[PDB]
């Protein structure tokens, strides 16, 4: 009943800020639609997701690994991203107007660990002040971070996405895209996989400006920084 | 105010699992009684954990890693915890009296990754029974894990105490521990860290067996065997 006959298998190789946060609606469409579709679906590091799909495990790669030893899988812009900055409301940064990476810094600080959902920045933006702040703490999911900001073990700096108004209703948001730079998702795939009719409605459901033409094309370039070339003008989601 | 004045440094590696369910009340009772040591904590992979603490950047490791390459580190008994199968209410399993690990099986599962956190009984008890189920998910946290199990990708197998009844009122516990056995988490530490007060305090608030006395003579022993033997008759925390 308006569902695809479909038949196949789909394995997906991401993180868990993107298995939590960027891919449940996605796959929950999905699979609606798709009941012939064997989805399976691997957490893990940027080194394995690039080891699962490369050689060669699962079909599509999802993650913010924009890293290397990608070069052999097709790697396609998904989204931009950035941190929020999460406190106790009790915390001096609350009551203020937009803090700066120095204000920030004066802290210990619960950030993501290297490399592992991009904290790729911190410190490398940080030796870019000139600043060195104590990390308490680096994790590679949010809700053990905002948990242990909770605590009071330090300041937490996680995706924007993964602060939820709902769910965390206990933490301050602090919007911090003026200090830190976007982060990008990408998708890979190894240039041999034959693209399914469901794997490019996934990759369309998931970025929206994906359509098979455009992909077509990006895969018909040999570069991934071709690729990216190709969206230099294109404004990507912001997420 | 009824602190210790204690001043010294305390690294932590420690995984996922362990850091968000097992450590929060431990660290906050710590924190608070020794203003003057530096607590610093970083989650991550049984190998890394172990090389992390090994040579040699931690003090303490923290996980249930009984797995080797470990022979390096004193390692110590902490408690034994099992798994919780959990479902949507709608599901088969909800209705049924007691299931066995055929009567699982049956079914694609949304658990763990191997190595990280226990799933190395799962297929290493699953090809016991000669079975092999479907394992249409792995992650490494239960969070993520029990929202698949929200979207009905599978079903979850987690730890018992990642599943919170407060915070989780949209599942069906389901204890397993007579279907796969107990995973034990122990604490790490090379024989050379020179062991501070706060450090046996430490070990002591969260493993209550082990006080100062049981610590030094289990670091007396030449062996983790050894220390194990000095257990196999003690009842563990079972958690
Ligand atoms: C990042 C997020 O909140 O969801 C975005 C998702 N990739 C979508 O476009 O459906
Ligand atoms: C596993 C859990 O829920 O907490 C146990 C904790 N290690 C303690 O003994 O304090």
């Amino acid at each position: 009943e308006h569902t695809w006959p479909d038949k196949g298998s789909l394995y997906i190789a991401t993180t868990h800020t993107q298995a939590r946060y960027a891919l449940p609606g996605v796959i929950k469409g999905f699979i609606e639609r798709y009941p012939r579709v064997s989805l399976h679906m691997h957490q893990g590091s940027p080194t394995q997701i690039a080891e699962a799909v490369s050689k060669g495990n699962a079909d599509f790669a999802i993650a913010t690994e924009a890293l290397h030893l990608y070069d052999d899988l097709v790697m396609l812009p998904c989204y931009h991203w950035n941190r929020s900055i999460v406190v106790t409301p009790d915390h001096p940064l609350a009551a203020t107007s937009s803090v700066t990476i120095e204000a920030l810094a004066q802290y210990p600080l619960v950030t993501y660990t290297f490399g592992f959902t991009g904290r790729s920045e911190l410190d490398t933006a940080f030796n870019r002040a000139g600043l060195t702040p104590r990390i308490v703490f680096t994790a590679t999911d949010a809700d053990v971070i905002k948990t242990y900001v909770r605590l009071g073990l330090g300041v937490g700096v996680i995706a924007s996405m993964a602060v939820d108004p709902l769910a965390d209703p206990d933490l301050v948001r602090i919007d911090a895209h003026d200090i830190f730079s976007h982060s990008t998702t990408k998708i890979g795939f190894r240039r041999s996989t034959f693209l399914r009719s469901y794997m490019y409605d996934f990759i369309q459901r998931f970025a929206p400006h994906l359509t098979r033409d455009v992909v077509d094309t990006a895969v018909a370039l040999r570069s991934n920084e071709e690729i990216e070339a190709m969206f230099q003008d294109i404004k990507l989601p912001e997420k």
